[PDB]
Order: C-alpha cells, then sequence, then structure tokens
C-alpha cells in the first residue's frame, strides 16, 4: 500500500511515551520493507485491551517518524487527545471516544449516469460496512446523505446487502429518468434562511441544507437563474452544478411510482442501530421506510440536522470519496473518510487508525492479511 498503518499501545502515558520514543529510534532510516514489518509487528502485539494508544498512517519511516515526534510532544506537555485527520495522526489516553458513522450519496467517486452511479457507489460502501465488520467495530449511530440512507439502513440491519445494491440499482433507474424539463441544482455559500430568502417566489427549492456555509436549491433552469441573479445582488456566492436533474425537488416526484414499487417488495427489518436521518432531520423511531424513501425523492437533504444529532468525538465515511467528511469538517467536526473501493490504500490506513485510536477496533491485523 501506498500508505503505512502504525499502531501501538501502553497500559497509560508514561508507559506510552516509552514506548513511542523506543520505536522512533527503531524508525529512523528504515526502509520500505522494513518499514512494513515493524508496522505489522506492532499490529501483531498491540491488540486487545490497549488503554493509551497511537495510529497513524503513514508515507515512509520519515512520516513515522515526524508522527512520533508530534505525538511525543503532546504527551510531553500533558496532552491526552490529539486528532489529525488531515495528517492521519490519532492519539488518545482515556478511550474510547464515541464514534460515528458517514454514508455518501452520489456526487460520490464512481456527469456520470446516476443509473450507474447509485449502485456503484452503494457497492463501495457496503465493502466499507464488510471492513468495519471484519474489524468488530463499534460506532455509537450512522448518518447516510441521500442515496447514503440506504447504506446507512443496511449497516444499522434493516436491510441485508444483496436487497440493498438490488434497492440502489431500482433507484438509480428510477431517478434517471430526464425531468419534464431541463432542471439543475445551484449550490449557494450561505446559510438556510438566507438560501430561502434568495429562493422565496423563484419557483427553487431548498435541496440539500449542509450546513451554515453550504445549501443547494434544485429547480427548472428559468427557476435556478432567477435565483443565481438574486444571488449576485445579495453578493452571495452561487455555483452552478454539473448534474442533469433537479434532484430533491418535486420534479423528483415521477420517480416515486418507481421506487416505491421495488421497495415494497423488500423484507424491511427494524433497524437495530442508532441511525439520523437525513430525509426527517431525526434518530429514525420506527419509521415506515417504504414511506420515508419515497418522501426523501422530493424533500430535501437535512444533512445539517441528523450531524447535529450524530453526538461523536470522531467521525469515519464509510464509503467512496471524502465529501462528507469535507462537509463535517466545514461543521467544526473531526472526520476522516475510509475512500472505500479508492486505487490508493490513503483512507482505509488513516481511517482503520482512527478506529484503532477512538477504541472503536481493537486489533488492526486485518489491514497487513494478503497483500
Amino acid at each position: 500500500p501506498d500508505h503505512e498503518l502504525v499502531v501501538c499501545g501502553a497500559p497509560d502515558a508514561a508507559a506510552l511515551t516509552g514506548l513511542l520514543t523506543r520505536v522512533r529510534a527503531a524508525a529512523t532510516a528504515l526502509s520500505r520493507p522494513e518499514l512494513t514489518d515493524l508496522a505489522a509487528g506492532l499490529a501483531a502485539a498491540h491488540r486487545g485491551d490497549v488503554p493509551a494508544r497511537f495510529a497513524a498512517a503513514v508515507r515512509d519511516a520519515d512520516g513515522l517518524v515526524a508522527a512520533l515526534d508530534r505525538a511525543l510532544g503532546h504527551l510531553a506537555e500533558g496532552g491526552r487527545r490529539l486528532l489529525d485527520a488531515g495528517r492521519g495522526l490519532f492519539l488518545v489516553v482515556g478511550g474510547p471516544l464515541r464514534v460515528g458513522l458517514l454514508f455518501p450519496g452520489q456526487a460520490a467517486p464512481v456527469p456520470v449516469d446516476t443509473a450507474v452511479a447509485q449502485p456503484a457507489i452503494i457497492a463501495d460502501s457496503l465493502a466499507g460496512i464488510r471492513w468495519l465488520d471484519r474489524l468488530g467495530a463499534r460506532p455509537v449511530g450512522a448518518l447516510g446523505h441521500s442515496l447514503g440512507e440506504l447504506a446507512a439502513l443496511s449497516w444499522a440491519g434493516a436491510l441485508d446487502a444483496d436487497d440493498t445494491l438490488a434497492l440502489a440499482r431500482a433507484r438509480g433507474e428510477a431517478m434517471s429518468v430526464a425531468t419534464e424539463a431541463p432542471s439543475g441544482m445551484l449550490s449557494l455559500r450561505a446559510d438556510l434562511a438566507a438560501a430561502r430568502e434568495l429562493a422565496a417566489g423563484t419557483g427553487a427549492v431548498v435541496a440539500v441544507d449542509n450546513g451554515e456555509r453550504h445549501v443547494v436549491v434544485a429547480g427548472t433552469r428559468p427557476e435556478l437563474d432567477r435565483v443565481a441573479e438574486a444571488a449576485r445582488h445579495a453578493g452571495i456566492e452561487a455555483t452552478p452544478l454539473a448534474v442533469s436533474h433537479a434532484f430533491h425537488s418535486p420534479l423528483m416526484a415521477p420517480a416515486a411510482e418507481a421506487l416505491r414499487r421495488a421497495a415494497g417488495r423488500l423484507p424491511w427489518r427494524r433497524p437495530e442501530r442508532p441511525v439520523a436521518s437525513t430525509v426527517t432531520g431525526a434518530w429514525w423511531a420506527d419509521e415506515d421506510p417504504v414511506e420515508v424513501l419515497v418522501r426523501q425523492l422530493t424533500g430535501p437533504v437535512r444533512f445539517r440536522e441528523a450531524l447535529g444529532l450524530l453526538d461523536a468525538d470522531l467521525l469515519v465515511e464509510v464509503g467512496p470519496g471524502r465529501m462528507l467528511s469535507a462537509l463535517a469538517e466545514a461543521a467544526g467536526r473531526t472526520a476522516v473518510s475510509l475512500d472505500a473501493g479508492a486505487a490508493s490504500a490513503a483512507g482505509m490506513a488513516a481511517g482503520t487508525a482512527a478506529l484503532f485510536a477512538a477504541g472503536a477496533v481493537d486489533d488492526a491485523t486485518p489491514f497487513f492479511a494478503g497483500r
């Protein structure tokens, strides 16, 4: 892999300083294969009940030396918690921390035909769920952004993987049908009230409530033009999205009959793990999944509210890309993506590091098996 995962732990902070100092000494000027042996040996030895934990995703021995210097400096100053998702470095003494999952929707790495994109994305997320299963991960709950809600529900045990992937095909097929007229989406760097003001009387509606400075509206081309005028006049930055459909708007209502049919046939079960819905903006509490999934097509994505509900020190995005991690960071949250299905192991290393350091997984050895 292009990034190595290096974990270790100790019974307390003092012991962890001792160990990290030995590892830093052993790390200097190691070649790439010797770094791998070092990392594999540490993963084998530091698993189970590991009270104080260090994990880093590194490109090479000098990247490990750098991460160890940072961890040592944090400990040396009485620090007990350093989570730097952007540098793949996690240190936690006195965990476990609460960890939540984020399942991405489309616009995620596979404009692409939504009929192809949807089940490709869901397949990557379900493979990410297999990875979390392999590690025995214990997240406190999950949120899925649009299509991602299907993956969150599958993780929560409301639907098996085969049925979930079958539903994502049918969904992508239903939704790729052309709207009655040219339509699209427009992203505004502004909060919900500002978007509703700019959209008021235009025909355009809120499609995606991502955060205090990202709200997307959707409508026909004339409708979006009127918002674009209004945004320029108000000095709000408005960015056209390269999509061919006004997703999350009433223009998607014809897709309902088809999606209702596909979803009504499935063996739905009560979710057994917490799911913060971006359809209701609330915890899932015995909803009828068919009605929720149909209204998801025309209603807005309540990502800002759902994320707000998920109380977690660390979020791990379980799916292709790192879009939801970028949104969570935009809300001041700590988030790292597994980037499930990416060519590069960057995300698999950083997200598994984060899981191990947070105490959500006890054993990193599965990162070193069968290369």
